[PDB]
């Protein structure tokens, strides 16, 4: 009934070019079994969307990586957000939603935009730059840690900790083993910055700690909620911005459209998130026997959702492998779907929008002028290096 495949979606060969194997996973059937890791897989949009939107059956509190927290110890204390189910998830989620609210975005937008414009101006003085280290990485590093309220010292641990968290969702392969081996200095930095005295007034971290008296969270939960905002989002935003620059370089007709109407900036970034899907996969664990795509899945089974594949499923998308900055992107699952849908999505979209706006107004051409290098991670997709020449408008 259920097809069994030997594809390892966490292998370096797969990461190097996942798209043929993602088609094989989709076309084999609505539900597959991955013999390499003894998990179920869903790679089409329909089943991925269904699983995300049924959290009672496909829970998160047994872990959203390969490891089942009912069988193994989590590598770190469980997130109060990502690794919780309703109702325990609900009020901590509401706090993070209010910390990263539309009102907060209105407070920080002008500064985020000015820093994007300044970065592009600076890069145009150099001409030939690395669009990852110098742009996709440098810009979020120039706005998000400050908006968090982090001190200057130690910020070099942020992206390593981000990569560690994402690697630790994966199976016990070399990427995961090496990440955990290197983890201690990054973990020690992150956990210390989560304490209230270390978060500057008015920033995201201070606002979490100020939200500890409403009956939604307690003071002893605020450190782990700050940890969520230091564990998630930064590398994804970097990878999304880097993918946008890569697409604007490889599809120059789309840069020409963006230049002609800079108000396409927000959707140009949203399309890059669909196209690249910085988070490629997430797991759920079944809490009961369930029918999914004609398959009967027992209790306590891990289900691997292919977000990137769902965002390129031709059953749902026209020309899914094309970068189209006017595509109707609504419904893509690059940020998830349902009750866990990325609580930081407004921050990521703000950063991506204002960077692409700066490019749209200031840059006439983006030409790849050096070897492109991929960064490997068990669950994140993104480039390591993207040498480009920027021509000013
Ligand atoms: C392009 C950028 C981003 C992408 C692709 C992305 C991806 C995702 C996805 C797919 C989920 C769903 C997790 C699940 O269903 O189990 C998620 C949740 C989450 N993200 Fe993001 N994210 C991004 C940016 C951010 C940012 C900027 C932040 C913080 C400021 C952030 C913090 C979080 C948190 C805390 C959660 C957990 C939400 C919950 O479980 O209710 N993310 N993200
Ligand atoms: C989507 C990635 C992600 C990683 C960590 C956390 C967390 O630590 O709460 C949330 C989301
Ligand atoms: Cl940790």
């Amino acid at each position: 009934t259920i097809p069994h495949l030997a594809i390892d979606p966490f292998s370096l060969d797969f990461f190097d070019d996942p798209y043929p194997d993602q088609q094989t996973l989709r076309d084999a059937g609505p539900v597959v079994y991955l013999d390499k890791w003894n998990v179920y897989g869903v790679a089409r949009y329909a089943e991925v969307h269904a699983v995300l939107n049924d959290p009672t059956t496909f829970c998160s509190s047994r872990g959203v990586g390969l490891s089942d927290f009912k069988k193994e110890k989590p590598w770190r204390p469980p997130s109060l957000i990502l690794e919780a189910d309703p109702p325990a998830h609900t009020r901590p989620r509401a706090v993070l939603s209010k910390v990263l609210s539309p009102a907060t975005m209105k407070t920080i937008r002008d500064g985020f935009a000015a820093a994007a414009d300044a970065k592009v101006d600076e890069l145009l003085q150099r001409g030939c730059i690395d669009a990852i280290a110098d742009l996709a990485e440098a810009y979020p590093l120039s706005v998000f840690p400050d908006a968090m309220g982090l001190k200057q010292e130690g910020r070099e641990h942020l992206l390593p900790y981000a990569g560690l968290v994402a690697n630790a969702f994966g199976p016990p392969n070399e990427l995961r083993q090496t990440a955990i081996e290197r983890s201690a200095p990054h973990q020690a930095y992150v956990n210390e910055q989560c304490q209230r005295p270390n978060l500057a007034p008015g920033g995201f971290g201070a606002c979490i700690h100020a939200f500890t008296d409403t009956g939604e969270i307690t003071p002893d939960e605020a450190p782990l909620l700050v940890r969520s905002l230091l564990s998630a989002g930064l590398q994804e935003t970097v990878n999304g911005i880097g993918a946008a620059v890569y697409c604007l370089a490889r599809f120059p007709g789309e840069l020409q459209r963006l230049r002609s109407d800079p108000t396409l900036a927000r959707n140009a970034f949203e399309e890059a998130v669909r196209f690249e899907s910085p988070v490629q996969t997430f797991f759920r664990t079944t809490t009961r026997e369930v029918e999914l795509g004609g398959a009967v899945i027992g209790e306590g089974e891990k289900v691997l959702m292919f977000l990137g594949s769902a965002n390129r499923d031709p059953r749902r998308w026209s020309d899914p492998d094309l970068y189209d900055i006017t595509r109707k992107t609504s419904g893509h699952v690059g940020f998830g779907s349902g009750v866990h849908m990325c609580v930081g999505q407004l921050v990521a979209r703000l950063e991506g929008e204002v960077m692409l706006s700066a490019l749209a107004r200031k840059v006439a051409a983006i030409d790849i002028d050096g070897p492109v290098k991929r960064r490997f991670n068990n669950t994140l997709r993104g480039l390591e290096s993207l040498p480009v020449k920027l021509t000013p408008a």
